[PDB]
């Protein structure tokens, strides 16, 4: 009749819990069901504390067995694929991410569902699920395919069908098999460039051990004040290039509200003085020149859909954003008063993030901009990667 | 009673055909090399195949008996050379594999199939077969070390049978037991592959048609046809214009400034991983001990001759390799008049590069470099990936 699929992403930022429906197959699609989202952290936060795992999982598993029939349960895969943030514990330490995988895995096999496990997905195989995704939904596996843009809080993935496919950097290349028509993408996931650690890699950059503990910075309203802990800040291997003899534990970040010299602190963070390749995006990485429209996803869409709700081309959108950055905190505050905090303060950052990464990471200046489309869901599904892999995973 | 079957093995520098026969017990009965370069240099030269390929098919069909040669499958594996070329054109390759399947139908035995074998496939089954002929099945087994012209693979169990990167992995049931195994296959990192990635990337607009270059021995010349050079898609990354369209490389024979000149065509500088091989491919970390075969014996074995034919530990082997870089290329062909001079006229490079993709590349760093065994035949059988393709795709793999 229906059968059923739940898929984990721990990202982060969060851990998402997708359901996913569709017809028990004859030889006479998927879609999203239901969405939860764990509260709390992302999963590398329990690194010391596995023992709290099984309870952070509890209520969005719950919301599962209350939702598929009970005698649907037993037949029903249930997989967990982490992405960048676990990929950073594990740079940091190969047995803290192993034992947060086997706490998650101990709850997840104590479920009525079928444990299929709890991954570390890779950079390439985040990128083309999300791929798989955006052209699954936008009907393109029955012609020229959607690139498709991800950004989350750790890292950034680019996914395309280049007009040209080339040897330059084969370990960007990705084949696989979709309905008898066989795709070769370029797919790069650029770790610590997701836009939670692109902001500590400009904080680190940028604090002065001149500074009293005081950091003033233009990617903040005016009258924001924020207090950031050393240790935390270098807490991450993505800021360890900047790490620095500091006379203080903990410094005060203060907004000036100032979007051009916003931009031009963010550029800092990317190299693009080496380039091993015809031509690259940053940091001396390959990137075949763009071909094609792309979706542009998570992050990518929840920050640009704010700019655009406030309002579309990029002239317009960099005014919208620098007209955003300039005001006072406490008005923005006051303006978005259902806002959590956590997210309005930084959509300055984000949103100026965002527009560098793509007119000046990705080069999609002038005439390309209008090939990018930012979206949340396709016929009622989020766009991401969870979606693409339940249909490999589905063998599909 | 007795069967046997035939493997060729068309790789980027030479097509070896293999003859196995059987009643740990599949066995070499003889190999040929094919005289001329890989088949993809007859890309456009098809027609041409046929007569390439006579010699040593004539050669089966003397040493097998007529009584059974109706009933033993020939097999064409192509590699790296043709992954390339595939890559060039689809077209070329695929007219290439038409001309090799036309004639080896027209042998009296069982043709099978004429294909380019993946690069996982590749490792996969040089493991197989070295395991094979060391009896490893009846335990440890040994990781795998292969190099051609093209490409190098790198097969072996990890410690740890969850990858990082799954990818990377296979996981199999042989003689009763599970398997992972962790392989990559890095195209364009062959030793031929390496020196055109070296020179493209070289060569400047200022070279004024004369390169300079540390890796090859004082008195050293060789033509480099610039339309040839980037005729590759391994050299595309470091395409310039360039205002003449040859250019003549002068050894300068320096070992140290060889290796450096090398390191540089490998890229180190992301990993997402805990460790990575280079170019951001995962490795793990590595285990027990090694076989490294093909293009790693022959260039190895050059050089273990000069250390009291004992490969040595990297500082020697690499004293060894500095004191050779330097010698004039009229002594080193004086010294060594036996050798065809297309070979040792690319020793000094050959054995720079080895020992750093091994060092720097596969991380065999110190105390692990005495886990390498470099070697050439097991119990009389070539160490290579034909025979473990054939193990399989004659299903004699029991599980
Ligand atoms: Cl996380
Ligand atoms: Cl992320
Ligand atoms: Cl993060
Ligand atoms: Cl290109
Ligand atoms: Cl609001
Ligand atoms: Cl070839
Ligand atoms: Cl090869
Ligand atoms: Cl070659
Ligand atoms: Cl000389
Ligand atoms: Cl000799
Ligand atoms: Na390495």
């Amino acid at each position: 009749n229906v059968k059923y699929g739940i898929v984990l992403d721990a990202g982060s930022s969060h851990t998402n819990l997708y359901i996913y429906k569709w017809p028990a197959e004859k030889e006479n699609v998927v879609q999203q069901l239901e969405e939860c989202q764990v509260k709390g952290p992302g999963i590398s936060k329990y690194a010391q504390k596995t023992d709290e795992i099984a309870a952070y999982l509890a209520e969005c598993m719950k919301m599962s067995t209350e939702r598929i029939p009970a005698s649907k349960q037993h037949q029903t895969p249930v997989y967990l694929g982490a992405t960048a943030g676990m990929r950073l514990l594990r740079m940091e330490s190969k047995q803290s991410a192993d034992e947060v995988l086997a706490a998650v895995s101990r709850s997840l096999k104590s479920y009525p569902f079928d444990f299929q496990g709890a991954k570390i997905i890779t950079g390439q195989e985040e990128g083309a699920y999300g791929w798989i995704t955006i052209n699954y939904l936008l009907g393109r596996f029955k012609g020229s395919t959607f690139g498709a843009l991800d950004l989350g809080g750790s890292s950034t993935q680019i996914t395309f069908v280049p007009l040209n496919s080339t040897l330059e950097a084969p370990e960007t290349s990705l084949q696989f098999r979709l309905y008898g028509t066989d795709y070769t993408v370029y797919t790069h996931s650029f770790l610590c460039y997701g836009k939670d650690q692109a902001l500590w890699q400009k904080l680190a950059q940028d604090i002065q051990v001149s500074s009293g503990g005081i950091l003033k910075d233009p990617c903040f309203y005016p009258g924001y004040k924020k207090v950031v802990n050393v240790s935390e800040l270098y807490g991450t291997p993505c800021t360890k290039r900047f790490e620095k003899k500091l006379p203080f534990n903990q410094f005060q970040v203060q907004g000036t509200g100032d979007y051009e010299q916003c931009h031009q602190s963010i550029l800092k963070i990317f190299n693009n003085s080496h380039c091993p390749y015809s031509q690259c995006a940053f940091n001396g990485v390959f990137l075949p020149p763009l071909q094609g429209s792309f979706g542009a996803f998570s992050a990518f869409y929840f920050v640009m859909d704010f700019f655009k709700k406030m309002a579309s081309s990029q002239e317009k959108m960099t005014e919208i954003t620098k007209n955003f950055c300039s005001k006072p905190w406490e008005e923005v505050k006051a303006s978005y008063p259902t806002v959590k905090e956590k997210y309005l303060s930084e959509y300055c950052f984000s949103g100026t993030y965002i527009l560098s990464l793509l007119l000046q990471g990705y080069n999609f200046t002038g005439t390309s901009w209008d090939q990018i489309h930012f979206m949340g869901k396709i016929k009622d599904s989020n766009a991401g990667w969870t979606l693409g892999y339940m249909l490999n995973l589905t063998n599909m």
